[PDB]
């Protein structure tokens, strides 16, 4: 026993999304072999947020994933220390963003500590609009070529009327100690807002995540 059956998480999440500072605190928990868990999310500073909350969800942990019984976890042996990503996500209308997370653990907890910026998102798109509904679901790749592992994913937000707005998504993993690395597989997930307030002040995020051959 390291990563327990339920693990709690804290996080705390600084940014600037076109030049609109902003901090975000968490405290959640999740069972990390079933591949969920659920986040509280507070916008301590920069109330309101005047960008889409959306866009900031998938960077509020893949230790949070159903791995089968022959597929090296990555995220699992890389604790107690743990490990860290980088990840670029670049919409399709030329809205950037770059985020960092260094993930850590301490007893029954997972730590985060997550650098988030974006910029060159339109005032008047879907981001800068709040016009975003929810991602889409699809898989995602993981593989490890070099660098180390390493995960790809076209990603979509579904929008007011009916339409999507797609973000293509790269992220590199570095675990801190060497371990026993996976061949190349593929990630389920689902991630979606089950509460909020009016601004998004107070978030309540619940991710799904299953790794399939």
């Amino acid at each position: 026993s390291v990563i327990k059956p339920e693990m709690k998480i804290k996080l705390r999440m600084e940014g600037a999304v076109n030049g609109h500072k902003f901090v975000i605190e968490g405290e959640g928990i999740g069972k990390p072999y079933e591949g969920t868990q659920t986040l509280d999310l507070t916008v301590e500073e920069g109330a309101p947020l005047p960008f889409s909350y959306d866009i900031l969800t998938p960077a509020f942990n893949r230790a949070f994933t159903k791995y089968p019984e022959d597929i090296p976890d990555y995220f699992k042996q890389a604790f107690p220390e743990g490990y860290s990503w980088e990840r670029s996500m670049t919409y399709e209308d030329q809205g950037i963003c770059i985020a960092t997370s260094d993930i850590t653990m301490e007893g029954d907890c997972f730590f985060y500590e997550i650098r988030f910026d974006g910029t060159n998102f339109p005032p008047n798109g879907p981001v800068m609009q709040k016009k975003t509904l929810k991602w889409k679901s699809p898989t995602g790749k993981m593989y490890v070529e070099d660098g180390v592992l390493k995960g790809d994913v076209e990603m979509a937000l579904l929008l007011e009327g009916g339409g999507h707005y797609r973000c293509d998504f790269k992220t590199t993993y570095k675990a801190k100690k060497d371990v026993r690395l996976p061949d190349a597989h593929e990630v389920d997930h689902r991630i979606e807002i089950l509460s909020h307030d009016k601004d998004y002040n107070k978030v309540r995020l619940y991710e799904h995540a299953e790794a399939r051959y």
